[PDB]
């Protein structure tokens, strides 16, 4: 009764790319699905649901650009789009921003899965600023869009992976680490649900926390050794890829899962970094998970909503 059925949707080009990416990483107890506009791109998904948007519209081809095609396409898709939804609980829906399919197509994705009941969030990108204004001025027009479709949305701005790279770093090692924080979010709830906690907390507390609340924050930290909840902690809430920072969070959900020496004083003490960076009075809802298969090494997850 507690196994929530999770679905991720990668929309156009970059969302296909991160469900890819995703599949290659290894990720079960997830069902992926690619949507397109480009059946090129669909043909070379990883992906075991597979479908094909607005051929009508585009004969098979990508949306050009287009947010137009890409909005018109899934509306006419709609009910291919619900059969492959049907049966989730939980929808992430990922895309790149700033093109046509993704733009257009994914805050249509996720008003339907909404209105089927799932708990819905979006992670999505902004262009990078040397893609130009109007890349820039439809993506923030499929945020504003996404915004108002999903329970929760965290924006990856991919002008921040300029911050993380050296002048050598691949650009697809660059995509990976934006990948993470899709996948790490998704790993850490899949977690939550499977694993019974001595604090237990279950699909009932990510409603909670994430239903109908806007930006969000997901973050996973791990430590070992001296000041480990901490370090744990911090690395949780410390993204530099994120739009939405920790600050101003009012609502946290906060798990820390550790072996059987995991301390009272470190639990607290990992709180007390979050709710220090949120700079609010925070509203936590707190698990603890013992794993006894763990020996130093501390685990700290973290959703952020109520900004
Ligand atoms: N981090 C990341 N960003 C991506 C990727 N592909 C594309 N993008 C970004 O997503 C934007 C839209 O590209 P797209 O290929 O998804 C266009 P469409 O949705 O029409 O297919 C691009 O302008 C670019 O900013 C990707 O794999 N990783
Ligand atoms: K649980």
């Amino acid at each position: 009764s507690h196994m929530a059925t999770l679905k991720v949707i990668g929309v156009g080009g970059g969302g296909n790319n991160a469900v890819n990416r995703m599949i290659d990483h290894g990720m079960n107890n997830v069902e992926f699905i690619a949507i397109n506009t480009d059946g090129q791109a669909l043909n070379l998904s990883k992906a075991e649901s597979k479908i094909q948007i607005g051929e009508k519209l585009t004969r098979g081809l990508g949306a050009g650009a287009n947010p137009e095609i890409g909005k018109k396409a899934a509306e006419e898709s709609r009910e291919q789009i619900e059969d492959a939804i049907q049966g989730a609980d939980m929808v992430f829906v990922t895309s790149g921003m700033g093109g046509g399919t993704g733009t257009g197509a994914a805050p249509v994705v996720a008003k339907i899965a909404k209105e089927m009941g799932a708990l819905t969030v979006g992670v999505v990108t902004r262009p990078f600023s040397f893609e130009g204004r109007k890349r820039q001025t439809q993506a923030a027009a499929g945020v504003e869009a996404m915004k108002a479709a999903v329970d929760t949305l965290i924006v990856i701005p991919n002008d921040r992976l300029l911050d993380i790279v050296d002048k050598s770093t691949p650009m697809m090692e660059a995509f990976k680490e934006a990948d993470n924080v899709l996948r790490q979010g998704v790993q850490g709830i899949s977690d939550l649900i499977a694993v019974s906690g001595e604090v237990n907390l279950d699909f009932a507390d990510v409603k909670t926390i994430m239903s109908n609340q806007g930006s969000a924050l997901m973050g996973i930290g791990v430590s070992s050794g001296e000041n480990r909840a901490v370090e744990a902690a911090k690395k949780a809430i410390s993204s530099p890829l994120l739009e939405t920072s920790i600050v101003g969070a009012q609502g946290v959900l906060m798990n820390i899962t550790g072996g059987e020496s995991l301390s009272l004083f470190e639990a607290q003490e990992a709180a007390d970094i979050v709710q220090d960076a949120a700079d609010e009075d925070v509203n936590m809802i707190f698990g603890t998970v013992i794993n006894p298969e763990l020996q130093d090494e501390i685990v700290v997850t973290v959703i952020a909503t109520g900004f």
